[PDB]
């Protein structure tokens, strides 16, 4: 139900039909520059018509940090419990609460090798990226997750 480009990107992460824009991978220096560039990309995606936009973090604890820092640049809804209603707009949400929800656009928060390197992490990263129906962006600080670096570079564009 996602785009061919998103399906091919995410399939390539598991090394161990509609069309859309290429997944975007974005390198950043630190959580503050990360949150700034996330905020800019959210503004771009809103203008292009995305109505449900998820910044997906690995854990609830990371969500709180992400939400606090993103709030410096834009307004974002923190998703922290199951009974929060699905609505249009921008949210910060952990993988385990995003499971089986579909968003127009997903921005993966800090897909670094520090945060995503175990096989458990691989399942979490895959789950996060497959929530995206129309646009996927993968942001990271420092060094990218091995599961991102492993994706053939023709399957994504860089910023």
């Amino acid at each position: 139900r996602s785009t061919r480009q998103i399906v091919e990107f995410t399939k390539a992460m598991l090394q161990d039909n509609r069309s859309g824009e290429m997944p975007l991978v974005v390198k950043t220096e630190g959580h503050e520059s990360l949150c700034q560039k996330l905020a800019q990309e959210i503004g771009r995606l809103k203008k292009k018509g995305h109505e449900t936009i998820a910044v997906i973090c690995k854990t609830a604890h990371q969500c709180i940090q992400a939400h606090a820092h993103m709030s410096e640049y834009t307004d974002v809804r923190l998703i922290h419990k199951e009974n929060q209603p699905f609505q249009k707009g921008v949210c910060v949400i952990p993988v385990y609460l995003a499971k089986g929800i579909e968003f127009d656009a997903v921005l993966v928060y800090d897909a670094s090798e520090e945060h995503y390197h175990t096989e458990h992490d691989r399942r979490l990263l895959y789950t996060a990226c497959t929530r995206a129906m129309h646009m996927l962006a993968v942001f990271y600080t420092g060094e990218a997750s091995p599961f991102v670096t492993a994706v053939p570079p023709h399957l994504y564009q860089i910023a």
